[PDB]
């Protein structure tokens, strides 16, 4: 039967629970994951690449602030259409990985967000026109989820009629962009990507902590303070840099160490 | 005038029939064949690599054993529309290749076997969720083609209830993928592929060969013994390895020459 | 929300119309719109290639000569389709771009012709079957849009009918190629894409200049000789060779000086 | 006249003092100085490669953490030749780039080239202004010179917590005695600690650049908290030595007497092999 | 405490003793050992390559026929300089791998890693087990010492079968005579064919490692008809020396005083440009 | 014996001399030449790169102008070691490529390879036929030698038009002579122009080859008018030495006694990195 054509732009929020974690899960990610996922994909994803996450910021905990990275796909084909469910070699995924990112507790465990998106952001609120000349940007990528129940309309109102407009009004945040996630894909429980761009911590501090602390906290808040949303599981974030070494369809040589 | 997007895997399966024809074969391949290749389908072709074969196994001979290489293609549209058969620069192909590979006895010729297939394995037979880390495989990857007159369908059962039960029963095997081949695309004569591994040429040879001497011989048999089939023209087979340094997009760097 | 599946290659004629810009046109070219231009369209576009023009020869102003390069993408969607218009990154482009390239003028400008085409030239004219092995080749790819009112099928048939025969009787030109361009995309005013193969410079001039004077001058003629078109108006066109050093998916590396 | 075959391994560690400046060091970094660099060097030099600091650890302020990366080369000639001064394209060189690493306090006009007699960034990699840090850049032999610790681990042993540090004694301080120090009081620590599972040592080339370091030593250890324990806790055991900078162990002042960063076994820039240009995310 | 430049070609023969191994050593060798070796040698090996063997010939087990493939080094430094023998990662290296290549009989428990006093890795290639085959690292210069048939040959002549083959004279055998054996009786019946297209040669750095080798030839034919016309049925003209080690043409000890492989002109495993790790087959 | 350390810059200026020529003369260049040259050499040159010149300028004949482009190595060991003769496959040279580029007048059966007693490319590269212009292969240490004029000058600073030139002092001059009017005579205008933003120079290595030429310089512009008005129009004010072969400044043998290229700061053919075969056009 036929295989639909299906441009996306896929993110993970890839979390790193403990520093202690931290030497073994980047390990799997470098060592054993961009082979297996490279020797599955490459005939239908054009761009594999992982972009490492800044340091987390001052109460970047309660934007699940994701300590390990953002891994990007572009795919060329649904990765849930189930005939792709088949694979000569199937990914050595040890349990442990789970405990890293914090899907299993080692209190209560998070989801796994994978995120679809289509490949052009839907929504430029703020900045268009913005080159890499104009100055390298902190980047606050942001997934958000509404709260089973509320109605995803009232959500999306709230969203871009209280949120965005603080975004507009403060010249530290140079860049809005947004989409809506594809639900229909893989039943994620995220509804929006945003993409927020600052100059530095201290810009995304101000706006994304004092200037919000203007906004009424809504009748659905899962926390006093925006984004009002459960860490991790309804809000999950990375401040990421312009560029990326690992792209890894161009990039990967193998796992060479240092002598 | 739209073109269809058509994701394909196919393979060509490569032999070579006499020793004193492998340096000229492999030159043509390597030398001439890799740039002409990638300069007609690099904007619609995503992976394009060769799999050495193994040294021919006793009895492979029966099997049609591709004593080259598999050749394999993954398409984003089908080579066969008619659209495509313009090329601003055509192949250098000097027909000796066929003499080499045995389409022309230098005896009757054989057949050259260019199957088309969906890029992802279409029954998953044993060993589902066998990973890279559980060791190296003896790739057994055939192809069959029922007889003239024979129901495909009665082929079809034979193979799955009489065939794949035996390879099912014998801890030598390790792994049984199958998919129907696209006739189609092309008229190819082969009807499935399958990829059947083993840990080595004795396990192989126990099972391919030992293990099958309790079938009966179906009254369409070719031959004596299984896989009852015209070799070179109604089978063909190769053993590879895991892993090739062909990948012929991502590592060819032109003919360079051992000093 | 669907995108539709459009394989297409495209050509730019960037022209370079005094040699004092060639040096900083160059620049621009190679150190900042290459990676901006990859940066974009990675994940949607599978080959991207600059071909540097050959000097231009004789009479070659008549002809809309480009002389810095071709421009060549090939696309797996429409870049016309207005939700690619968002860009997270802008292209750096200064004004002074379009005034090296000659669309802003000082007496009139050029616009800036970018034509669509199917990946597979539509008519094979003259010398199917050539291969790379045949020697190398002086391609000058024209494009060529009949002026304002001119009626379309009226242009074709003269183009046919008395342009190609002149081409095709000449033993001096070893290839003609043809495609009609995709006026649906962005509105191009080119028609025809055509690539004509020569051995050389002279045998260029053979053809394209003297053979061509035996054509009648057409009623809506803009110019006294063949092409009888306005040059980079309604004409444009390049000589190139084979390859291209320059294949910048692959091949790119930054812009590293010589020391 | 000849060039000498100088073989070596150098090793640069590059702070970042703010994380307000860590975009725009990064970018130059990247952005900037990879081509730069890699346009002047790459006949004579065969790996040049970063490896991005883990987050730095409690503590590691008094070690000269380097908060961005460490940058390593490997060189088939020195490139403190004075033939090697002159350069076609000279690197483009910020002096933000110092206040960004903490090698000068914030100024007016930072963004201007550096200046100075012979070349920008070879002055620039010999910062030393009194009121900031001092631009450390230490040349080594390419393989190390003493294996005290771990000998024969292979990578299937498991993923490394590397500690790489430098020191450099004091003023006034016998080498010698020094080194005795280092060798049997210190090391020995690092020995008894299950937690330590590699010790290496080197003697910086002093001799190429006048770098004021003596030793580069790495120290792996399975996480952060293994690092702890040894380099903070373990270490309490020690007497401090008379010379001592501040009153625990390293006992050199932070960022002058003693860097380090703390890295793991693979980095994906390996520059001459695998950097295509600045791009971006969509 | 300077390094000397020593600029060198090396070669390994590398068998496959039993066709059951054949997947286990070509995964050890691309999997795991190609990262090992790019990890530790990258600043000072200049290429790094491996040349799969063509079908092993009739006969060619009398040759020492290595049954997987060549590899070849080419060194800025020796590699056997005893302060390279410290590696910050050794090289995961079980025994089983000596299994598979015939330096040891099989054993229980070969999968352990080898135990040296010094690097693993090194103490491998220096394996010489009593009931095995030796370990055959030879080392030359980068160029070869003597052209013999051939000069000028290129690549346009066509497909070369390529015929290496790496002799050691046996114990007590003066080295001069048996020069004087190899270029007055041997070489002149590879000159007289016509089968063979290019004869080569150079002697063994023997100084490097101790190696027993004497010399590398290289011998080229059009196909392995050719090869066996030449070096099997010309080759009987020759009278048995008083050294003879086996009846016939090489006259040397299989795996032991002899070892070859015939390869192609070209091998896609130029592992420092090539490789991208361990992609394996959907 | 051993092999000398050299580290050492080439410049061969590639001219093409006539447009017909161009398309036969580039695909031997970019389709066979890059395969065999990087096949021999690639283990002891550490970068090889073409750089295409710019159109030829207004009196650029005069100047000995490749119309090709400038090829450049970075070798480690001089390549006229006469041990470098030797080489397992010599280069696809056939004669035709010494018409295209104007050392030989055109004639029947050109497309004969090269014959030379040793080997054919080595031989082209010393070509010197009374009938055309001699091959010139410069030899320079990697690093200029003298910085006379823009020291500092970054990548930021703009494009660069860089013209390089080669000259060579007539049979008889002094060449100490020749040196002082360069530099005392030459240099001191192009100083002078504003036009002009750098400028370098370097004695050639006359011991490597034989090579006639005594100098290289770079000297660069902004762009084509700021070359001529400072190489053609300034120096007009130079008075003509009695050793003059031509009226004007350079005053030498155009081809014979200079040769230049105008080329810009980048080239996509870093030909060790960046080539992936003869890919053609659809
Ligand atoms: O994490 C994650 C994963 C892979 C595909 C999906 O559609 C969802 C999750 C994940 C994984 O990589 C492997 C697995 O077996 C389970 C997981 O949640
Ligand atoms: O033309 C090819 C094969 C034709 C064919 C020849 C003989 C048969 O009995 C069946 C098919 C062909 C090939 O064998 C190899 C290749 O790489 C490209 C080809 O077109
Ligand atoms: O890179 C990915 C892709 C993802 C995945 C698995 C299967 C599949 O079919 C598609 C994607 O699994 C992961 C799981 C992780 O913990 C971290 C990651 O970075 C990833
Ligand atoms: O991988 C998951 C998903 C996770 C989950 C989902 C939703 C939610 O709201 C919280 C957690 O729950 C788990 C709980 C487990 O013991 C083990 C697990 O592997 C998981
Ligand atoms: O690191 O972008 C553009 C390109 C054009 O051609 C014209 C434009 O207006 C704009
Ligand atoms: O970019 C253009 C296009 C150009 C033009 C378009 C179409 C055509 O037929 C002729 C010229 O006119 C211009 C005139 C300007 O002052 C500035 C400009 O940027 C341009
Ligand atoms: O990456 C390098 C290269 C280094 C260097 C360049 C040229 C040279 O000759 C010697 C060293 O300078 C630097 C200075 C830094 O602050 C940070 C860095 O990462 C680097
Ligand atoms: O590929 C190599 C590299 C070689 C080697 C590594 C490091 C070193 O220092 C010297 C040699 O070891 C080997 C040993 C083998 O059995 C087979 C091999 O293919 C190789
Ligand atoms: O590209 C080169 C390499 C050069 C060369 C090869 C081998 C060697 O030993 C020395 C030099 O020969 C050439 C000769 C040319 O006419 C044009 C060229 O572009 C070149
Ligand atoms: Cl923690
Ligand atoms: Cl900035
Ligand atoms: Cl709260
Ligand atoms: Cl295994
Ligand atoms: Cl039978
Ligand atoms: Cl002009
Ligand atoms: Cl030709
Ligand atoms: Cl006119
Ligand atoms: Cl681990
Ligand atoms: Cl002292
Ligand atoms: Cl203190
Ligand atoms: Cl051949
Ligand atoms: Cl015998
Ligand atoms: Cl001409
Ligand atoms: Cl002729
Ligand atoms: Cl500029
Ligand atoms: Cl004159």
């Amino acid at each position: 039967a036929d295989f639909k054509f299906e441009p996306m732009r896929s993110l993970i929020y890839v979390d790193c629970v403990s520093e202690d974690y931290r030497p073994k899960l980047q390990r799997w990610i470098y060592k054993v994951h961009i082979p297996d996922s490279i020797s599955q994909f490459e005939p239908y994803v054009t761009k594999y690449a992982f972009y490492p996450s800044f340091p987390i910021p001052p109460q970047g905990d309660r934007f699940g602030y994701a300590r390990m990275q953002l891994t990007e796909h572009h795919w060329l084909v649904s990765d849930l259409d189930p005939r792709l469910e088949i694979k000569a070699i199937a990914e050595t995924f040890p349990m442990d990985v789970l405990v890293w990112q914090g899907q299993i507790p080692a209190a209560e465990g998070n989801p796994f967000i994978f995120a679809f998106l289509p490949m052009w952001w839907e929504k430029d609120l703020k900045g268009k026109g913005r080159t890499i000349e104009d100055g390298a940007n902190y980047r606050f990528n942001m997934t958000i989820g509404f709260p089973e129940g509320v109605d995803k309309a009232e959500g999306e109102k709230w969203l871009f009629e209280k949120v965005v407009p603080i975004l507009q009004a403060a010249p530290e945040c140079t860049r809005v962009l947004a989409s809506a996630v594809k639900k229909d894909i893989n039943g994620c429980v995220m509804d929006w990507v945003l993409e927020i761009w600052f100059e530095n911590q201290s810009g995304w501090y101000k706006v994304m902590v004092d200037d919000m602390k203007a906004l009424e906290k809504p009748s659905w808040a899962q926390q006093d303070a925006f984004p009002f949303l459960k860490p991790y599981h309804n809000v999950c974030s990375a401040a990421v840099a312009d560029y990326t070494p690992s792209n890894n369809l161009a990039n990967y040589r193998g796992y060479i160490t240092m002598r």
